[PDB]
């Protein structure tokens, strides 16, 4: 029993972190096989970041300009190339600690763990969600660029995020490992609007099931609703509309607790319309949306 | 910017996790040098747990009865001994992945990361606090016994906790790595009262400073208070009394933000007396006490 914002064990990712330096800028790199991946803005100076011409900046660079250091050893760079917003530095040595891995592009509302790094050294690990507007609410300081987000299934690390920047609003933006930004963001020091965010409804419902499993049941009521009625409330409170696909993914949690998905929607509707009345659910005084149905089943069963 | 419930990178601890089996029971072990540490209740059967005579149960056991498996390799047990509530199984092979380490006994109100494990395999990592009543509010299922709590300074892992049990209330109890329980708990399947818990005042103040650093400032007010006046409010709301030692540890955060500790106490007093009025602080709708002043400075500066 108990329910925590649990991150994946970061060990397999810690063994991939390196430091990349180009000129005066130092950030983090991900060493997988004989390739080091990092944000392409490692080639920029302060003056460049306002409106960088990355193709032109990279032309002034050579393999010997990218200094890559894994712990205390120096990697020999034999090639460099830009793919979207990431740089791929081919090195002469495959990382011996390379775990089984995949590069995935997650969907908004999905979760992942972030291993925050500075100077190629891991500082901490936390779990978070890719917001519906493609931003993440992380904890990153200058030099955290290149830190990555990932999920782990058995022995396979699926890398899904690489940190690139902090928006003037204090929220974070980044790319998939092919260097494609999530959302409309560009790697430029310019004001950039993030979309209107919404609360991930399927995740709040999953967390409500996790609460029932762990004993917090005060929010259960004598009511039910329909997808259409629930969605009218979801609209009013800027929640994502619930679809049959979301209902389907909640199937196992509904089966385990015997609480029909639409009956749980009616508890959520009442919580949206009345608030929590000074009470808590799983130690939170608000509706939590950073746990997917998969996360809840994993944590509630003991998946290693 | 941003503020997260960050756990230490778990890599150094993952390389120490093993599975220990004795008879029908399987739990987690911590392999450091040539010793494997685990909860002594690994020797118990279901009938034993109600009132176990551990000295007598261990006498029926031999080195060959403790099966210790690190991943897929089998460790040869050359000695066994009970120290308080832990068993120390001497093995013929030192763990090659043994990091620099210490065994520490943390104080109530201090924080640490937990690497939840099952069958010797890591499942997740989360940060938590040792409650003032010596319980922890973790996330543990059957088989998580033997999982450990730790802190990391540079390259040194200080192990501070080993999980032993879940109280009927759903809260967790465990020992230091010398097998001494935190609190009055005994490793028996019996109803056990945990003390009246209190909120860790120094930690809430530290988190209020973290909020100001990251932009959440709505709670700052035109007031101040004294240690005596603040403690009268702390008493009413079951908060730990604030001492000059707590004020002293908040010194750096007070210096960084220029907000005197007693002025921050007056914001906390107003929040205790008025609630949050439907607002949030660092994404929380309640007063967070699982971040120490050290944690806040570490996260806010970038300590790796
Ligand atoms: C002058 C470089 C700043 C860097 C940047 O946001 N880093 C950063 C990241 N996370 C937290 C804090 C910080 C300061 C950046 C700005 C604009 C666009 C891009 Cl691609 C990068
Ligand atoms: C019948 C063994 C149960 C075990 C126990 O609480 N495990 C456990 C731990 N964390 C979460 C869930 C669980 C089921 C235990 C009970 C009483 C005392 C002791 Cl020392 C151990």
């Amino acid at each position: 029993s108990g329910f925590r914002k649990m991150a994946f064990p970061s060990g397999k990712v810690e063994g991939c972190m390196v430091q990349v330096t180009c000129g005066t800028t130092t950030l983090n790199g991900l060493w997988l096989d004989d390739v080091v991946y990092c944000p392409r803005h490692v080639i920029c100076t302060s003056e460049d970041m306002l409106n960088p011409n990355y193709e032109d900046l990279l032309i002034r660079k050579s393999n010997h300009n990218f200094l890559v250091q894994a712990g205390n050893v120096q990697l020999r760079v034999i090639g460099h190339s830009m793919q979207n917003c990431v740089l791929k530095l081919k090195v002469d040595t495959a990382n011996p600690k390379t775990p089984k891995y995949k590069f995935v592009r997650i969907q908004p509302g999905q979760t992942f763990s972030v291993l925050a790094c500075y100077n190629g050294s891991p500082s901490g690990v936390y779990q978070c969600a890719m917001r519906p507007n493609f931003t993440i609410k992380g904890s990153f300081l200058n030099g955290s660029c290149g830190s990555v987000g990932f999920n782990i299934d058995y022995d396979c690390v699926s890398f899904c995020y690489m940190h690139h920047m902090e928006l003037p609003t204090g929220v974070h933006a980044g790319t998939d490992l092919e260097g494609n930004f999530y959302g409309p963001f560009v790697d430029r020091q310019t004001a950039q609007a993030a979309g209107t965010d919404t609360t991930i409804t399927v995740n709040v419902l999953a967390w409500l099931y996790a609460a029932v499993i762990n004993g917090d049941r005060w929010f259960l009521n004598r009511f039910t609703t329909t997808l259409n009625d629930f969605n009218l409330v979801a609209m009013k409170y800027n929640y994502e509309p619930l679809t049959q696909d979301h209902v389907d993914i909640l199937g196992p949690l509904s089966a385990q607790t015997g609480i029909a998905v639409l009956d749980m929607c009616a508890s959520l509707k009442e919580l949206l319309q009345n608030g929590m009345n000074g009470r808590t659910i799983l130690g939170s005084a608000l509706l939590e949306d950073e746990f997917t149905p998969f996360d809840v089943v994993r944590q509630c069963s003991g998946v290693t």
